[PDB]
């Protein structure tokens, strides 16, 4: 260790930045975020500085560097393109024992600016002393994905609870467990973020009433079409705190490889049975994640699985996912809309009735068929027997977003035979947008 | 942010600790190993202080607080159990603009001391600013079993190569591509952890020899509808490593806080073709450009128009899909887009009226579908009249979702004869959902009311 990390309180403390370019502007936005009383001294300023000044948010000293601007300063940052001026800044700062950063030169100054993950009042700082800015940014990117966006509001609210928790929990280890379920209750977190104070002390009273051991809830999490990188940040965070993950065939191996190490897995690849599995594994008092392919509310039966938790008292929440249409669209180079090609996008299945074929053949649509292969020969002639132009571009996307995605494409008179070249899970896309794939194909065809 | 973390260079710089017991000893060990010139001022001391002075590690001043001992100091720590003395020390340090910690009073004074995960020379610092010491500790634990122990040898080796890297690579973009490959090479990390120097050199020399691709790239990234948690892992990865982010008014501020702090940001908020060339000209300067778009880039996003010039131009590009507004607003309002058999199909429609076209209303009025109008607010009264006149029943439930997934989300709902009225009560950005699924809202609404 050759740097000591400290967390400085800068609110209304005099700080100085020397420089007025893009680099200084980024440091000024950091110091403004911390509430510093900011003076910025430069030969000239880019417009973002004069707008900041015209709003009373900092002070501008236009002109050469003047040492006396350090007279009552706590922090100094040299952010000019001129090594000579930066060296005069840092020398003037060192003889005044003002900690100083030189943006181009981390070893030439008395402090180094770390990568910051901001969950105020909780904060994480990562640095390797200027030996590795890229590693720092990589660790920041990781920490940013693991730390829920509203953890800071739980942190702030916990401090307003330290009393009421010791008064009802007289054991160290008992209180260690109350905080442990308190800080991962992200319903309470979102409840605080939304300023829905009826639902806060509702969740709060639940945290003191129910036993410590019981933290029961169900989260519907959309896994996306397969590529593990298409899981949402919130999805990952829920999967990392789950006591039990209920998943099915359509959730990819890559996503499951992200599940908590010490989490129980239930594989369910009849629909009524899945509903019961969710309920009383949540009535066991366990934090349950129901992982589903794509988006849980688009042909996922997510509606059916939650309504069982309704008259049952089990709290739930829903993390949306990248539906198959969106993923296959991006990864095949076929936009679902484009200029005037399509006034609407149609997400359609292929039980409970029969399809309206006149409707689907109407012009200016992008049609996206889910679960359609078993009717792909039927779809073909039924569309051209209801007016659809026989040359309509058509494409099929199998295992979209995955490392084994296959895209076969062509024209509506070939949909039947093209459909034999692909297996479930596949998507059928019909509309002029298909013809754009020749310009926008960037992913690998297998 | 209520604190600014900084990593201070304490070598040969004067620091003062007031107080002489166990809490002071723990802070003094931290400052000795940071390399500081340490003076300790206390009425009473414990053993390790008096050996350290005999061992020449520090200077002891036995007696009451002496504020003149701060005259040359850069940092001060008040670590007595007497809160009156601690306050004198912090008042004396403040008047000299010396950052000061009062150990038992995190909310007072001017810097707090974080808990540290040490990888030498990598370091992660974490604090809740005293507001919740328990959360800090649980987070330390997760970060620990997340940062591999030998990350420090990789970081230490990077620092030894930095002068070689700055010489052989002229531009900063090629230096970045070297580091990105460098920090993800698992064989290099394991060869370092073995002091296997022939293996470290074989891989290092191959890494320097790799002809670096010099083109830039354009990445369309779907921000999702607003909640920063609905950004994808890959979308976060692209903006955490971008050079320039070109972003909309419909990208939320929370997502903009996820953008690489050292990337610059071009705003384009309400020209479709100045955007196309801003991307092109900024890309093949050699830099990674992220075009960050609200929702999903290929659903009413004109993402196709932005990419179509690049292929014939020789510019690589990719697309990261996002959570389209229909999905986000469905999940966050408790209105599933499909359910059992309420809906055979979902229709995402542009409620905008291109100055020449008109929607096909008989088509949209059909039964057993969920209609979702994008940018349809200012024509909501026309949508009401047209759907009704083409056969949709008057009691069809509708909902308008404004700022869906944000903490400012509002949802108003009713039947189709209210749609025109209901739209007067929200502003953009808002979605219109028409269909039987809207009635499920009272059974599936988890997010809030507002
Ligand atoms: N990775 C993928 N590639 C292509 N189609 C997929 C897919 N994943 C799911 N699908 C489509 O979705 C159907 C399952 S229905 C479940 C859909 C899921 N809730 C979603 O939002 O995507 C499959 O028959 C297939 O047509
Ligand atoms: N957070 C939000 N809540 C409700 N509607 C939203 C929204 N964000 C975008 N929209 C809708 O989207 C329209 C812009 S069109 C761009 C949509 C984006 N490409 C996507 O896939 O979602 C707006 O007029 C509004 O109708
Ligand atoms: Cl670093
Ligand atoms: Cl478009």
């Amino acid at each position: 260790m050759d740097h000591l990390p400290i967390f400085c309180q800068l609110r209304d403390r005099d700080c100085l930045i020397v420089g007025g370019g893009d680099v200084a502007e980024r440091k000024a936005r950091l110091l403004l975020e911390a509430g510093a009383r900011l003076t910025v001294n430069a030969l000239t300023f880019i417009p973002q500085f004069t707008v900041w000044a015209n709003e009373g948010m900092l002070t501008l000293v236009e002109g050469p560097f003047d040492e006396t601007l350090l007279d009552s300063c706590w922090l100094a940052i040299a952010a000019t393109d001129d090594d000579t001026v930066n060296q005069r800044v840092s020398d003037a700062a060192e003889s005044r024992r003002i900690f100083c950063n030189v943006v181009d030169a981390p070893k030439a100054a008395s402090f180094i600016m770390p990568s910051i993950i901001d969950r105020s009042p909780l904060m994480v700082a990562v640095s390797a002393g200027g030996t590795s800015p890229v590693l720092a940014r990589l660790l920041r990117e990781k920490l940013e994905s693991l730390l829920p966006q509203h953890l800071g509001q739980v942190a702030r609210y916990a401090g307003q609870l330290r009393a009421r928790v010791k008064k009802q929990f007289a054991t160290m280890g008992e209180r260690r467990r109350f905080w442990e379920k308190f800080f991962v209750n992200d319903r309470l977190a979102q409840s605080l973020a939304n300023a829905d104070e009826k639902a806060v002390n509702a969740t709060t009273e639940r945290l003191f009433s129910e036993p410590l051991d019981h933290r029961g809830e169900v989260v519907l999490v959309g896994a996306g079409p397969g590529d593990a990188g298409l899981l949402t940040l919130k999805g990952l965070q829920q999967i990392q705190q789950a006591d039990i993950v209920v998943y099915d065939r359509l959730v990819s191996d890559d996503i499951m490889n992200l599940v908590r190490r010490d989490a129980d897995r239930v594989f369910v690849g009849p629909q009524e049975e899945i509903n019961q599995i969710l309920l009383r594994e949540a009535q066991k008092g366990k934090r349950v994640v129901r992982l589903k392919g794509g988006d849980p509310f688009i042909f996922g039966r997510g509606g059916e699985e939650l309504e069982t938790l309704c008259h049952a008292g089990i709290p739930f929440s829903v993390v949306p996912g990248i539906t198959a249409a969106s993923g296959c669209s991006a990864y095949s180079g076929i936009p679902l809309t484009h200029r005037d090609y399509a006034q609407s996008v149609r997400l359609v299945t292929g039980t409970g009735g029969e399809l309206d074929w006149e409707n689907l053949a109407a012009e200016k649509q992008t049609l996206v068929f889910y679960m359609g292969l078993n009717q792909a020969a039927t779809i073909q002639e039924k569309l051209i027997a209801f007016g659809m132009q026989a040359d309509m571009p058509v494409a099929l996307v199998e295992n979209g977003t995955s490392v084994k995605q296959r895209v076969v494409h062509g024209v509506l008179t070939q949909l039947g035979e093209l459909a034999q070249q692909v297996e479930s899970p596949a998507l059928i896309i019909v509309g002029r947008v298909v013809a754009l794939r020749d310009k926008l194909n960037w992913f690998s065809n297998h």
